[PDB]
């Protein structure tokens, strides 16, 4: 028996958690095993290991006529709210109030987090992934390639074009082959963010393809004429091979591949893990220096960093109506928001990945000096996963090197980060329109975006058809309710 036990009799529950198109909940995870030891509740995964579409797996689960006890994963906020109000997920308000002291204390000190996760009916249907930190992504460029080609740090988009063209054509890796790929990215959606260079938005927040506000008006980036004009330039850069031809396909290991083989010249990605490649490749590629770069002055005369950490993220977990032990489940959920539970969900397992030194969790040298970024190492053992948990920036600080730290400091000091969209408060009937049309519109917008970038569709020629399709698919009905909710709030 332990003092942290939430049940005397051992309990096993079924969890469907497919996340980030790559992972599922693993009961064999060191973190999962330690939480199970401490709480006396074991979670067994029921999601499909083979699948590469997390959203599709949720949809199949909901249509399968049989629900597990817990459902977790990334980008499930809208689905948690929709199916919560339908009765598939249970409200947590009373359960938290009666059984979850840690969450109660958290929500009163973080009222904006409670607001962001609350449904239009007043119910909380899930607990969120709560990130910790301020900045997220920044631009990184190969300083050693700039120096080798005797080029200055590009200050404008036009200067950047010249630099990326030189990366492609002037053989900076010195192997006599045109193998260089100037701009690479882990995230296909970052190719859309390049429209920032031409004064167009791609998203209002860390959530992909999110709305934004300009002059008291709700706008969606993909519906704006600025995007039409901006994506033409992105398409041109793709055409000329300045953007990774595989930007839509390469994905997760883009940096390991392109930086590791000394072909990648630039990216836009998280400071800590991106700067880590300087250390990992220090001997394999002598002189490898990937440095933070201020965003280039765009066509609107400004230096935009569009991305920032989003607190909370639209990720987390919920309790189903089929769960026979909702009290034990909410108590397990609450363990994660206490000191020990928070430490495990961030750092891993004590004596394995970290040690308590002077009362502080300190990562082992084997973790810090490893080839893999620490967050990747955490995923492998069940930490830093998009369950209901509270991230602790102290975990991140420990593997944020001086190059990363100084880049973060530059971005904070110079205020590059654009004001982020914090959402609007929809009513139940407004949310019905939102849930009916928006997911399918977003999928269509992505498809059109990819087509424009790859040149299979001409953005100028197809814009009228695209706008007609947006209307036919209900996008403008969504826009009406979004503005209606904004005007009511502000
Ligand atoms: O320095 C870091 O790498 C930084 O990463 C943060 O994690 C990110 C991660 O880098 C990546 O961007 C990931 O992207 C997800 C996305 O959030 C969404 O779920 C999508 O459906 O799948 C993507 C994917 O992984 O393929 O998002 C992570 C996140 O937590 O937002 C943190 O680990 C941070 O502490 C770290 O320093
Ligand atoms: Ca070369």
């Amino acid at each position: 028996r332990e003092a942290t036990w939430v049940t005397e009799k051992p309990l096993t529950l079924k969890i469907h958690m497919h996340f980030r198109d790559k992972w599922v909940w693993d009961e064999n995870w060191p973190v999962a095993r330690e939480v199970a030891r401490l709480t006396n509740v074991k979670l067994v995964g029921v999601a499909n290991r083979a699948a590469t579409n997390s959203q599709e797996q949720f949809n199949l689960m909901m249509a399968s006529g049989q629900l597990p006890d817990i459902v977790g994963g990334d980008n499930l906020k809208d689905k948690f709210i929709r199916y919560g109000m339908e009765g598939a997920f249970i409200p947590l308000n009373k359960l938290i109030d009666q059984n979850a002291p840690n969450l109660k204390a958290f929500f009163k000190t973080h009222p904006e987090v409670q607001r962001a996760i609350t449904a239009p009916d007043g119910n909380i249907y899930y607990l969120p992934y709560v990130p910790d930190g301020l900045v997220s992504r920044g631009y990184f460029i190969r300083q050693d390639w700039l120096d080798k080609l005797h080029l200055k740090t590009p200050q404008t988009v036009d200067e950047l074009y010249t630099v990326l063209k030189a990366f492609k054509e002037k053989d900076p890796n010195g192997n006599g082959k045109a193998d260089e790929i100037p701009f690479i990215n882990r995230d296909p959606e970052e190719v859309f963010r390049l429209v920032n260079f031409w004064g167009a938005r791609s998203t209002g927040s860390n959530t992909w393809m999110d709305f934004y506000v300009e002059n008291g008006k709700i706008k969606h980036p993909f519906a704006e004429v600025a995007f039409k004009d901006g994506i033409k330039h992105v398409a041109q850069w793709y055409k000329e091979g300045l953007i990774d031809p595989e930007i839509f396909t390469r994905k997760a290991r883009s940096r390991e591949q392109t930086f590791g083989n000394n072909i990648g010249g630039m990216t836009h990605d998280w400071f800590a893990s991106t700067a880590l490649f300087n250390d990992a490749l220090s001997k394999n590629i002598p002189g490898f220096k990937l440095v933070p770069m201020a965003p280039p002055i765009n066509s609107k005369g400004q230096r935009w960093e569009e991305d920032a950490r989003q607190i909370p993220r639209p990720d987390g977990w919920a309790i189903t109506a089929t769960n026979k032990n909702p009290v034990e489940t909410i108590k397990l959920f609450d363990f994660y928001f206490g000191p020990k539970g928070r430490e495990l969900s961030n750092f891993g397992v004590p004596g394995l990945t970290y040690d308590i030194k002077n009362g502080k969790p300190v990562y082992k040298d084997t973790v810090l000096k490893a080839a893999q970024p620490v967050n990747n190492q955490m995923y492998d053992i069940g930490a830093q996963i998009p369950i209901g948990f509270w991230q602790d920036y102290e975990y991140e600080r420990q593997w944020t090197n001086d190059v990363a730290l100084q880049g973060i400091d530059m971005y904070i000091k110079n205020k590059y980060v654009l004001p982020q969209f914090t959402g609007v408060n929809l009513t139940v009937e407004e949310r019905e329109i939102y849930d009916k049309y928006w997911p399918d519109v977003k999928t269509y917008m992505f498809e059109m975006g990819q087509s424009w970038v790859m040149g299979t569709k001409d953005p100028e020629k197809t814009w009228n058809d695209y706008q007609q399709q947006l209307k036919n698919r209900g996008f403008y009905q969504v826009m009406i309710v979004m503005q209606k909710a904004y005007d009511r709030q502000y």
